[PDB]
């Protein structure tokens, strides 16, 4: 279970790291930008699940997602985005270009740990 977390807030990164950590997730692999993440699900192919942010230099995480579901070998991972954009518009726009979970910043840890837990279980 490979996951990629691509978010520019090296605290948020943290956050959601130590919280699929607690759900039993240690194959987390980082990213900054959209491009550095692109690369990484580029090069290491066998990832299983995208989570990103939206906004983000280098690319943002809507045209990340949209670039994923494009690509011929990542039409059925599981995407999903953790971001401010709590209006209902941009929970839309996402879902359009192939998010399937959308959590609003922002949390505590523990609503983190119950919202992922939801999409994710224990592994
Ligand atoms: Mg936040």
């Amino acid at each position: 279970m490979k996951l990629l977390v691509v978010d520019d807030s090296s605290t948020m990164r943290r956050i959601i790291k130590n919280t699929l950590s607690r759900l039993g997730y240690e194959d987390v692999l980082e990213a900054e930008h959209g491009v550095e993440a692109w690369e990484k699900l580029d090069a290491n192919a066998d990832t299983k699940v995208l989570i990103t942010a939206w906004n983000m230099p280098e690319m943002n995480g809507l045209d990340l997602v949209k670039k994923v579901r494009s690509d011929s070998r990542f039409k059925e991972i599981p995407i999903i985005m953790i971001t401010t954009e709590g209006g209902k518009a941009e929970v839309i726009t996402a879902l359009k270009a192939g998010v399937n979970n959308y959590i609003v910043k922002p949390f505590t840890p523990q609503v983190l740990k119950e919202k992922l837990e939801v999409v994710l279980g224990t592994n």
